[PDB]
C-alpha cells in the first residue's frame, strides 16, 4: 500500500511508441511502394526487398510483445501514484493498436511471401482510438463529439470497399431490455483519417449490469463478397436511470474491471483499479487530481477488508462493497462532502484507536471528522469534551442534522461549540500533509456562514445565535 | 465603603455595661434598705445617704448619656462589619434599659428628697427586653416563645398594683385594617422577672406599611387611681400576604428603619442599615454571615446610585430600590440563587466594565454570573466566545431559561458548552476571597447532574446530551 514510482518503465516506454509510432508511417509508406514495383509474377531477386520488410516487422513486432509485458507486469506489480497509472492505461491502449497496424501490414507482405496462408480475409481491422469507459452512466446524458473515437486499420494496399456506416452495439454478456439503448450509433468515416466519432446518447438503464459496445461495419471484397468486420469489445460500462442504483452498478463495474473473470487477483492490480474508478466516482482530474487515496487509505483498506494479504480473492469483494460502495456514495452525492473531504475538512478513512491516538490530549473543543466503521456511509465527529477529565467522545452525525437538503453538514458543524478547532489535513514544504490545527471557522472558511449586519456591540446576545 | 474595626469603641462599652449591670443590682438593693430605715418624717441627719446615693446616680446617668452618644456616633460615622454591627444594636438596647431602670431609681429618691417635684405619677416602665423587628412577616407565621420578652421596671418600692394582662397592639402612623391582626395580644406577667413573652401569630397583611407594636398595662394606684402605662413603639416592620409584595414592603420598612422621618441621613448610618436589612433578607447568620454585602459590593452600591457623596438624600433611595429591591427579590425567592451567590458561584453586584477587565483574556469558555444592569432582577453571563478572535460575550439569562421550577438556574448553566470553567469568587490564606477558576461541573459540585448508569464507552454518544 504504498505508491511507487515506476516513472522509468514508463518514459521508457513512452519512447519507444513515439518512435515505432513514425517507424510505422515510413513503413506504409515503403510497403506500398515496394508492392507497386513488383514486376507481374514474382521471381526471386524480386522478392529480396520484401524478405527484408518481412524480417524487419517480425522484430519490430517482437519488441512491442515484450513492451505490453513489460506494462502488464507493471500494473499487476507495482502500485502505480495517479500520474504513472494514467500513462500506463494510455501506453497500453496506443501500444495494442500500434501493434494490430503492424499485423495488418505483416499479413499483406504474408499473403506474397507465403500464399496458402491466405483466408485471412481482407486486411481491416476496427480499433477504439479512445473512450470515456469504465465509468458509470447516467441515463439521458449524451457523450461529446471526440468522447467515443473508432479507427480503421489498413495495409498498403486496399482490396476493397467498405458499405454503409459504422455501427455501434451494446452488449451485456449476462442475459438474457426489449427495445433500443442507444441514439447515433451508426455514424459515416472520416477519409483522412478514417475514423467515426460517436456522440452517443443513452436512452436506457443498464438494470445495474456491466456493458460494452461493440462496432462493426460491411466490408464488400474485390469479388463482391461481404464480410462483417467488428472492434474488441470496449471497456465495460454500466447506465444508472437514478443515484439509487450508483452503488450496486458501480461495485458489479468495479468487480467486473478489477478482476475480469477471475477468482483472485494481486493487491496492486486490485487498488490500481480501485484508485482509478474512485477518482472517476469523485469526478477527479485522473494525473493531477485534488486528492486521490493516499497511502495511508489504501493500508486502512487493505487492513480493514483484506486479510492484509498481497492477494485478493473475489468473495473479498462482497463485504469490502457493502462498506466502501457507501463511503463513495456520500462523498459522491452529499452536498459539500466531496469538496469537505478533498480538502482536508474531513479526513474520511481513519479507525478509532488511531483517531484516539491522532486526539490524545488536546485542548479540548479538537475534532477530527471520519467515515463510522459500523455505520456506512456515515461520519463520526471524534472530539474532546468540556467536562473534566476530559476524555475523548464520538458522535455519529445523522441524516436528520443535515437532513432537508436546505441544511448541510457544513452548517451543522459551525453550529455546535462542541467543535472549536478542527485538526485539518494540510500539505507541507515537501508535497507533506500534516495535521494543522486550524479553527472550525477558518478551515470553513468559504463555506462559512457570512453575516449581513456587523457584530453588536456594548449590549446583550443569545447564545450560540 | 471600607468595613473598619471600632472593636475597641465597643469592647470598652461592652465592659462598662456588664459592670453598670451589677451597680444597678446592688442600687436597687441599697436602694430599697434606706428607705425601709427612714424614720417616719425625714430630719436632715436622717438624709445624708440619701443625697449620697442621688449624686452617685445622677453621676453614672451621666456616663450612661456619654456611652449612648459614643454609641449614636459610631453608627452613623463608621462602616460596620456585620458583628460590629450587631453588637451594636445590642448594646444600645441594653444600655436604654438601664437607664430607664437607673432613671426610675432617681425619681423615687427625688419624691422624697425635693418633693413637690412630684406628679410624676408611679415608678413604672415597660421595656421591649428582645424583639424580632426589624423584618417583613408573612400573614400567618407565629413568633417563639422568647422572640418578643417584654420587662416591667420598678423603682426599690412598689406603690402600686397592676391589673390584667400585658396587651400588645398593632400601630400604623400613615392612616387612616376594620379587624383584628393579632391573636394572643394578651399575656400574663412572670413574677421572678417581671417580664411577658408574646408568641404573636400575624393574622393580617399590613397592605405595604410599615407597622410598630405598642404594649400596655393598667396600673392601679395606693389611692385606687388607675392609669395605663404604655412602652414605647417597637421597631418597625410589615405583614405580607404574598411574596410579590415582599419588594414594596422590604423597601417602605429599609427607607423608614434607615431616615426615620428625615430627609437625609451619612452614608455609614445608610449601608450599616441597609446591611442588617440585607441579611435579614438573604436570611444568614446576623454575627457570622456566610456572605455579607462586602466592600466591593458597598462600592459598586455607592456609584450607581449615589453621587459617590458621604451624604444620602430621601429620593435618592427611590431610585436605588427600584433596581437593587429587584436583586435582593431574587436571592430571597429564585429557587438556589441565595446558596449560589452565598458560595461565590454566582458573584453578583459588579458592572460592565469590570467584569470585562477581570474576563480580559482568558481562555473561552471563561464565565463570570453576576446582575444586569439595565434588566433588575435578572443575570447577565459575561464568558469567553468560540469564534476567533476570542471576544467577550455577554448574555441575559431569562425566565424561561430556568422557567417551570422544574428546571434550575444551576441545570441550565451545566446545559451549554459556551460555559466551561467558571471565576468563583473564594476566601483565601487571610480570609481572602479572590478569584479562581473552579471547572463549571467542579463548582456546581453539589448542584451537580448525578448520574444514574456509568459512562458509556467504546461506541457514540448524543450531543451535550
Amino acid at each position: 500500500p504504498n505508491l511507487s514510482s515506476p516513472q522509468p518503465i514508463l518514459d521508457t516506454i513512452y519512447k519507444l511508441l513515439s518512435e515505432q509510432e513514425q517507424t510505422l508511417v515510413q513503413m506504409i509508406h515503403e510497403q506500398s511502394l515496394l508492392l507497386n514495383r513488383l514486376p507481374p509474377t514474382l521471381d526471386e531477386n524480386s522478392l529480396a526487398p520484401l524478405k527484408s520488410l518481412s524480417q524487419k516487422q517480425i522484430t519490430l513486432s517482437g519488441q512491442m510483445n515484450t513492451e505490453m509485458s513489460a506494462l502488464d507486469a507493471t500494473k499487476k506489480g507495482m502500485i502505480l501514484e495517479p500520474t504513472d497509472l494514467a500513462k500506463l492505461f494510455a501506453l497500453k491502449q496506443d501500444l495494442q493498436i500500434q501493434f494490430k497496424q503492424l499485423s495488418l501490414l505483416h499479413n499483406e507482405i504474408q499473403s506474397i511471401l507465403n500464399p496458402q496462408h491466405s483466408a485471412p480475409k481482407p486486411n481491416v481491422a476496427l480499433v477504439l482510438k479512445s473512450q470515456p469507459f469504465p465509468v458509470v452512466i447516467s441515463k439521458g446524458k449524451q457523450l461529446g463529439e471526440n468522447q467515443l473515437v473508432v479507427l480503421v486499420l489498413t495495409g498498403a494496399r486496399s482490396n476493397f470497399h467498405i458499405n454503409g456506416p459504422v455501427k455501434a452495439t451494446m452488449i451485456c454478456d449476462s442475459h438474457p431490455n426489449p427495445t433500443t439503448p442507444l441514439e447515433m450509433d451508426s455514424q459515416p468515416i472520416y477519409p483522412a483519417t478514417l475514423t467515426a466519432h460517436f456522440p452517443l446518447k443513452f436512452l436506457a438503464g443498464t438494470r445495474k449490469c456491466s456493458v460494452n459496445l461493440k462496432f462493426g461495419v460491411n466490408i464488400r471484397d474485390l469479388d463482391n463478397v461481404t464480410t462483417t468486420v467488428e472492434s474488441d469489445a470496449s471497456n465495460p460500462f454500466v447506465v444508472i436511470t437514478n443515484e439509487c442504483q450508483w452503488e450496486g452498478s458501480a461495485g458489479v463495474l468495479l468487480k467486473k474491471d478489477a478482476f475480469d473473470g477471475q477468482l483472485e487477483i494481486t493487491w496492486a492490480q486490485f487498488i490500481n483499479t480501485l484508485q482509478r474508478h474512485f477518482l472517476i466516482a469523485t469526478k477527479q482530474d485522473p494525473v493531477r487530481p485534488k486528492r486521490p487515496l493516499s497511502s495511508y487509505d489504501l493500508k486502512y483498506i487493505q487492513t480493514h477488508f483484506f486479510g492484509n494479504r498481497s492477494i485478493i480473492h473475489q468473495q473479498d469483494f462482497d463485504k469490502f462493497w457493502v462498506w466502501f460502495g457507501k463511503s463513495m456514495q456520500t462523498l459522491r452525492y452529499q452536498r459539500h462532502i466531496s469538496t469537505l473531504w478533498q480538502e482536508g475538512i474531513i479526513y474520511g478513512y481513519m479507525g478509532r484507536q488511531e483517531v484516539n491516538d491522532a486526539l490524545q490530549n488536546q485542548d479540548p473543543g479538537t475534532f477530527i471528522i471520519r467515515f463510522s466503521e459500523r455505520n456506512p456511509g456515515q461520519f463520526g465527529i471524534a472530539y474532546i469534551g468540556v467536562e473534566m477529565p476530559a476524555r475523548i467522545k464520538h458522535y455519529l452525525v445523522q441524516p436528520n442534522d443535515t437532513a432537508a437538503a436546505k441544511k448541510t453538514f457544513p452548517d451543522f458543524l459551525s453550529e455546535h461549540s462542541q467543535f472549536v478547532n478542527l485538526l485539518q489535513w494540510t500539505k507541507d514544504t515537501n508535497g507533506a500533509p500534516r495535521f494543522l490545527k486550524l479553527h472550525k471557522d477558518t478551515a470553513l472558511g468559504s463555506f462559512a456562514p457570512k453575516r449581513t449586519a456587523p457584530v453588536p456591540v456594548g449590549g446583550y446576545e443569545p447564545l450560540n445565535s
